[PDB]
RNA sequence: CAUGGUUGUCGUCAGCUCGUGUCGUGAGAUGUUGGGUUAAGUCCCGCAACGAGCGCAACCCUUAUUGUUAGUUGCCAUCAUU
């Protein structure tokens, strides 16, 4: 990845100066027009390190979970996770998604069952109300758990966009001692993330750029 | 005022709870709250909650329309007689 690519994607932008986090001074370059500017030099070095780290995880046969519910990041992470073959959560991170993974597997099994009914033809012989109601249930299960329906075990690594937004996901990862690779913004906390990627979380182009790099790292590892 | 069984009562009011998860040193909390909606914890939406159970509802009986099968001890329009 290139510094010009980062700048074009707008990675450098941060949030308001008043809303920053002191720990981010380690990565902040300068403030312009009242908003902080991430140090793209450290960003390039750290994204390369994260690329290498994700590559190692992939080569180990590990499972990756891409997390982002930001309006900007939701669609981008879905596409890249699908492309990489690893699983994703993009609409809403359900509390206990991993700490209560055992419970969530029951809903995933329920989702698998409702899919089989369509293929089998139960829906055809199902009463109007039944099929309609079951279709609505299937829609909710897909909308929430769709991106992780086939995740075999607890992810070996969790990539996150804007942990400050994805507070709950970070907490579950810590509880399960799962490494976190996050797009950290000027108002976030870097201590919570093992592999920090100082970047703007509020730029769709930047999110696509960084997320695609991570997905390519996993693909290369495989 | 040792009990089983049976019953009244709030009240057919919409509540009462648990599993896992999470928060809290702890009793506890969350879900069950909140925006709507309903007769209803009824349902949708959002939510560190995700589900489930007892309730609610539905399945049951009766009443209100009707087809078909049946046509006597019931009914009498078409017919004649009493
Ligand atoms: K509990
Ligand atoms: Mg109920």
């Amino acid at each position: 990845i290139s510094m010009k690519q980062l700048l074009e994607a707008g990675v450098h932008f941060g949030h308001q100066t008043r809303r920053w986090n002191p720990k981010m001074k380690k990565y902040i370059f300068t403030e312009r027009n009242g908003i902080y500017i991430i140090d793209l030099q450290k960003t390039v070095k750290l994204v390369d390190a994260a690329y290498d780290y994700m590559k190692n995880v992939a080569e180990e046969g590990g499972v990756a979970l891409f997390v982002g519910t930001k309006k900007q990041a939701q669609e981008a992470i879905k596409d890249e996770a699908i492309r990489a073959g690893q699983y994703y959560v993009n609409h809403r991170w359900l509390g206990g998604t991993l700490t209560n993974w055992d419970t969530i597997q029951k809903r995933i099994a329920r989702l698998k069952k409702i899919n089989a009914m369509e293929e089998d033809g139960t829906f055809e012989v199902l009463p109007k109300k039944e099929v309609a109601g079951l279709n609505k249930e299937r829609e909710r299960l897909e909308k929430f758990l769709g991106g992780i329906a086939d995740m075999p075990r607890i992810p070996d690594v969790m990539y996150i966009v804007d942990p400050r937004k994805e507070r709950i996901a970070v907490q579950e990862a810590h509880k399960l001692n799962i490494p976190i690779v996050a797009m950290v913004d000027t108002n976030c906390d870097p201590d919570e993330i093992d592999v920090v990627i100082p970047s703007n979380d509020d730029a769709i182009r930047a999110v696509k750029l960084i997320t695609a790099k991570m997905a390519d790292a996993f693909i290369e590892g495989n």
